[PDB]
């Protein structure tokens, strides 16, 4: 989750993650591109405000007041610069001066030409096989991060797409208990609470940027899946897109799709929750997908209706107390899918984003594994298009987004876990076209 440069004994010892940009005069002489004016090494801001109660709750979780368990100094960039060392630009800008506005367009995957479709799944496949040039992922919790001999950082290289999967797993994993310790309350830094929409927003942005980097195609954009069709099939589960059903195993992907070759990460909950370890970069086993195949829950075998999208955009409050999966008249809880499309919570309703996950009846539905099915990307670009439309209709009314007593990870000014450099929910609560340099090509149901 940290730059390779910072995953060292010395940098953890200093508490400082401020890598050089262009260290012409030797190591440490252009931290954060300070010698060119691009940024400065400064103290991290981290939300201190209180969260909703948990019984029991030790507070030993390395995700509290993120990222303070590891670093308390990052790069703060000036102007429209950013990046872990301020070597790149804020979203929406390009150039060595970061002064050319760029605007990329995210579109319906089904609206793409045959050429762009092939470019997408090949780009996706590439990002699955290519080492992240920048981030490395911890395989051990903080108290063991430096190894048995105390001089060996427990960090692994990981692929671009697997990093996208890893960050999501880390945000939802259970707090370790240990030996003799009671069952700690279950927590979720990226779902069941207001930060769900902004966490996943940044999640996508980080993948888009990493893939534009990988391809050296600055305008590359992630497309989206309109799952609000009422359909009983998955209309992008074809061999020229996300993969059709295997004729040999009806829960596998057709061997004629590259995605049948993908192998998953983070599928060892039993190992982690007992050995005390974290998901690592070693893959094991294929994607399972079985659209409309959940015969035990008939509600989970059709997709959301088109009016479900239009109706949830009528919920005027962004979120409501207790800012959880049981909130009512909360647009966040509606689009996430624990309340019905009108606003009304019911513990039996599964709608919209949650409905779309369960529909797949496979790897795409398990909360710790779901990004391993690449349909995740396009399910979430769609979800984010709904978020972006809400932000527009209601001028980004951030007021009902709680500053405190939200579930842990979800306070308005929390640094979304485990993204780097630190980045608060507030920074994602903006219309995308003007403030984040992307927009959606989408028409909304007009009822
Ligand atoms: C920002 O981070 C700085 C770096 O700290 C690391 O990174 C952060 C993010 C965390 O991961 C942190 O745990 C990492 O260590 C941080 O500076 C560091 O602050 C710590 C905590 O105070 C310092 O450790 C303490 O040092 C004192 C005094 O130094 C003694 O040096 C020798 C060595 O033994 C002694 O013989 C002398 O008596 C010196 O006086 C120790 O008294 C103290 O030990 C006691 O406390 C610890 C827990 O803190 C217990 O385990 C012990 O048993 C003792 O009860 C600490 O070890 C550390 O030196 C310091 N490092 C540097 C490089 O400055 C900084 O404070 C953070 N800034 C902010 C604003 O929060
Ligand atoms: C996919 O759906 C199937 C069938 O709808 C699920 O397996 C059933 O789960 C129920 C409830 O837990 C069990 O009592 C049944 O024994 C299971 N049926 C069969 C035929 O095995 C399955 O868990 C779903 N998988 C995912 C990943 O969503
Ligand atoms: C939503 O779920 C929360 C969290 O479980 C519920 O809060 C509980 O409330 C009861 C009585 O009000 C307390 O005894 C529990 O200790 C609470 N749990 C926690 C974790 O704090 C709440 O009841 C639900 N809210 C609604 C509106 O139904
Ligand atoms: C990680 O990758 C970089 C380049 O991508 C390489 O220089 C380095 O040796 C790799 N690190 C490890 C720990 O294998
Ligand atoms: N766990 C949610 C749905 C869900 C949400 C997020 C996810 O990654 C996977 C999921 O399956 C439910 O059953 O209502
Ligand atoms: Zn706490
Ligand atoms: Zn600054
Ligand atoms: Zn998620
Ligand atoms: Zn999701």
């Amino acid at each position: 989750q940290f730059p390779r440069q910072c995953a060292t004994v010395e940098a953890l010892r200093s508490g400082m993650c401020c890598p050089d940009l262009s260290p012409v005069s030797g190591p440490g002489t252009d931290r954060c591109g300070s010698s060119s004016g691009r940024g400065r090494c400064e103290a991290v801001t981290a939300d201190s405000r209180p969260h909703s109660p948990q019984y029991p709750h030790d507070g030993r979780d390395d995700r509290e007041v993120w990222p303070l368990r590891f670093f308390n100094r990052t790069c703060h960039c000036n102007g429209n610069f950013s990046g872990h060392n301020c070597g790149t630009c804020r979203p929406g800008w390009r150039g060595a001066a970061c002064d050319q506005r760029v605007l990329i367009v995210r579109r319906n995957l089904l609206d793409l030409s045959k050429e762009e479709k092939n470019h997408f799944v090949r780009a996706l496949d590439m990002a699955k096989r290519t080492t992240h040039p920048l981030f490395v992922i911890a395989t051990r919790r903080s108290e063991e991060i430096l190894g048995p001999d105390g001089n060996t950082p427990q960090f692994e290289n990981i692929s671009i797409y697997n990093y996208f999967v890893w960050t999501h797993y880390y945000s939802v994993k259970k707090t370790f208990l240990g030996v003799g310790q009671e069952s700690f309350g279950e927590v979720d830094f990226s779902h069941e609470g207001p930060a769900f929409l902004t966490w996943h927003r940044y999640h996508l942005l980080r993948l888009e940027k990493d893939m534009q980097e990988m391809l050296q195609e600055p305008s590359f954009s992630l497309p989206y899946w309109n799952f609000a069709t009422g359909k009983n099939v998955c209309d992008i589960c074809t061999d020229d897109l996300m993969g059709s059903r295997s004729n040999f195993d009806s829960t596998l992907i057709s061997p004629n799709s590259v995605f049948s070759q993908w192998r998953v990460v983070c599928d060892s909950l039993e190992d982690y929750d007992t050995l005390g370890t974290l998901c690592n970069s070693t893959e094991d086993g294929p994607i399972r997908r079985n659209p409309a195949g959940n015969v035990a829950r008939p509600m989970v075998q059709r997709l959301p209706e088109p009016q479900d999208v239009a109706q949830c955009l009528e919920v005027g409050l962004f979120d409501t107390p207790p800012f959880y999966s049981n909130s009512t008249n909360s647009f966040r809880n509606t689009v996430e899918g624990y309340s019905d499309p009108t606003g009304k919570y019911d513990p039996a309703v599964r709608s919209l984003h949650n409905l779309a996950h369960l529909f797949l009846n496979g790897t795409g539905g398990q909360t710790h594994l779901s990004p391993n099915d690449p349909i995740f990307v396009l399910l979430h670009t769609f979800t984010d298009a709904v978020f972006d439309e809400w932000l527009r209709r209601y001028n980004a009314d951030i007021s009902t987004f709680p500053l405190e007593n939200a579930p842990i990870g979800h306070n308005r000014q929390y640094n979304m876990v485990p993204f780097w450099p630190p980045v608060t929910n507030t920074e994602m609560f903006v219309t995308a076209p003007d403030n984040l340099g992307y927009t959606y090509e989408i028409q909304w149901p007009s009822r």
